[PDB]
């Protein structure tokens, strides 16, 4: 014995399933933010196109913090367990921010970065 019928459908600005970035996974960071607007912020960049992950992943080429310094984005990549074959780039909110209203990886000049080991 077995009964179905199950039902289909899509609408949306040509994007039924094809992340605008196939390489721009944008990981927001909790601390110092909180769920709502990280998983907010986190679900708006999707809705852009953007490849958002809930968790820590080899797959996140860019990591967001608000508030947090490149240096606490840093202590805490470290202190994770997962491997990454190419550190992620560590940015503060305001770029996953504009990502967001720029519906496009905004360039890195500096500003939305948060800190790095740069010395020259």
């Amino acid at each position: 014995g077995s009964s179905g019928s199950s039902g289909t459908g899509a609408l949306m600005a040509s994007s039924p399933q094809d992340i605008k970035f196939q390489d721009l996974v944008v990981f927001i960071l909790e601390k110092k933010m909180g769920t709502t607007r990280r998983a907010l912020l986190m679900e708006l960049a999707r809705r852009k196109g953007f490849r958002v992950e809930n968790e820590l992943s080899d797959s996140v080429t860019h990591i967001v913090a608000e508030n947090n310094s490149g240096s606490d984005v840093l202590e805490w990549l470290q202190a994770q367990k997962v491997q990454v074959s190419s550190q992620p780039e560590l940015l503060d909110v305001s770029w996953l921010i504009e990502c967001i209203g720029a519906g496009k990886p905004v360039e890195m000049t500096g500003k939305h970065q948060l800190s790095g080991p740069s010395s020259g």
